[PDB]
């Protein structure tokens, strides 16, 4: 009865991949979520652009639904669950490029919660042939400091969704940004909480991304790898 | 470090998933716990023997000072990916047609536990919805009115709203039974005994081991 996915596929027709996509989240559908993008890739669609277009709208939507009280904390928690499921099983299964030498910290800042992007960023970076080492959320950028410190990565990602800690992140930023410079590292943000110019004044930074595909730009720009 | 394996020396081996763990090696971890298992040690053992008293020994060394957050945020994270890499190695009972509905409190983002518990039931061959860490009582009672679990389970760690869960307790046991479910409970937090006097329930687990002889007894396996 269901070949009328194979044709929302072959049209890219973004809608109706969220809605089933959705339909599977909201419902707890580990395997019918993580079948909708296998069949998406082997179709050619690529990791990035399901990202940017099936599952990062898809949780806006929730997001929106929710605050409106069209949806309820459990659905989205569900959802939330399986879009980390998903996304990991799908990845384990891509080719990736050779390991270019070089190491990206990634995490959340402190008191934010939302986790999602982070893992689709990490995921690109290795893809990309990155070594990875995840803070997670919820990191004080002491702790980040810190392991600059420990690992003297290459590269610093945050991903930041809620940021109201104005004065603490003003005040350990300053530590934070020398050690990265001092380590020759570059930073990389990302998320709605830079929308605020008084966040992203605080986060000094090489690139704000809007979102995936231009993250890569500036990482083949930045990075470059030989062949 | 097959002298550890083969001796079972715990010690060697949660010294050996520490120095992974805090280093942020997700492959270090996996290899360690994976050749454990191949050695002939359960998983629930490597679980209950080796994870659980490492991330103990984290949190006391945080609490003194001997450890920083970073580290802790680091093993946390290899740990998540380390459990989930090996599950999907292992064989597992055929499904047993049981759903277990699996969460931790409103406000507690400790996770490690429930990842624990939740593959322990897939081994088992049950089918798990995972609301996740910080799901509010209520929202698991909505969970309860669809799905029809025959399983509820809770993990908690951190449990301070005693007053909203004392009046949200009731509705979601209301709704337990009407679905006839089962609820297991499991974490420090109901050490306390206030909350476990809130939590009503049917099984309090210790562990992982305990857990399955309760899972034995009132689910026999078809
Ligand atoms: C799922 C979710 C949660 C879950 C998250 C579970 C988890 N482990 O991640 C949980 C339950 C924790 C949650 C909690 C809350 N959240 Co919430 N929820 C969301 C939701 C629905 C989806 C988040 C998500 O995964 N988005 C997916 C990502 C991929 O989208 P994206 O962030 O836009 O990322 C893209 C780009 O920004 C970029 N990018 C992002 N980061 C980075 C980093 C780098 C380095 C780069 C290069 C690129 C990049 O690439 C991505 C793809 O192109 C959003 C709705 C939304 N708009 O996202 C809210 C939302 C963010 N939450 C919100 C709120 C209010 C809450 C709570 C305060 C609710 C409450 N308790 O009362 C709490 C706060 C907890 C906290 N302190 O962080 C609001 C925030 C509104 C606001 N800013 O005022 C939102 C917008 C929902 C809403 N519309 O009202 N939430
Ligand atoms: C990692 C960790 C965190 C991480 C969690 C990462 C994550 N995503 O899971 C983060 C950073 C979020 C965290 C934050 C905090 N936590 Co913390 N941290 C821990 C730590 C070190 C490990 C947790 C863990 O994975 N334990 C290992 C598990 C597997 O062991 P377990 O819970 O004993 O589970 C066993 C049994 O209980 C049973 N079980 C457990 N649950 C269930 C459920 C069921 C159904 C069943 C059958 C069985 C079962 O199975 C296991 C047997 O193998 C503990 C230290 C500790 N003692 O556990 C603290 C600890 C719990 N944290 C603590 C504190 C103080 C905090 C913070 C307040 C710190 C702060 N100021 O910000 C915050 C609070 C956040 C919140 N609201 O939840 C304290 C709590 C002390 C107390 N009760 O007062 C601890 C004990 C550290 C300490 N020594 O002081 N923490
Ligand atoms: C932004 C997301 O936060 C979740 N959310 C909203 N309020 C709570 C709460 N009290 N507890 C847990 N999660 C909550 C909703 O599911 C929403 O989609
Ligand atoms: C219980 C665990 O909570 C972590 N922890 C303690 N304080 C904070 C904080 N402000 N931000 C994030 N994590 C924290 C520590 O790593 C500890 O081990």
């Amino acid at each position: 009865v269901t070949a009328s996915l194979d044709q929302a596929l072959v049209a890219r027709d973004w809608a109706a991949l969220q809605a089933r996509y959705y339909e599977a989240a909201v419902a707890g559908d580990e395997l019918a979520g993580v079948a909708l993008l296998e069949r998406a890739y082997r179709s050619g669609i690529p990791v990035v652009a399901l990202k940017e277009h099936v599952l990062t709208p898809v949780l806006h939507l929730i997001g929106e639904r929710w605050r409106r009280g069209e949806l309820n904390i459990w659905e989205e928690h569900l959802a939330s669950q399986v879009t980390l499921a998903a996304t990991e099983h799908l990845h384990r299964q891509l080719p990736r490029a050779p390991f270019n030498g070089r190491l990206a910290l990634c995490g959340c800042p402190e008191g934010d919660l939302h986790e999602i992007a982070l893992h689709l960023v990490m995921e690109v970076l290795e893809v990309e042939g990155w070594r990875v080492l995840s803070l997670g959320p919820n990191t004080p950028l002491f702790s980040f400091a810190d392991a600059v410190r420990r690992f003297s990565p290459q590269l610093v990602c945050i991903s930041a969704t809620i940021v109201h800690d104005l004065e603490r992140l003003r005040r350990d930023y300053g530590d934070f940004y020398h050690t990265v410079r001092q380590h020759g590292a570059r930073i990389v943000i990302g998320g709605a909480a830079f929308a605020d110019p008084q966040v992203r004044e605080i986060f000094i930074h090489d690139y704000q991304a809007a979102g995936l595909t231009d993250f890569l730009d500036y990482l083949r720009r930045e990075f470059p790898t030989p062949a």
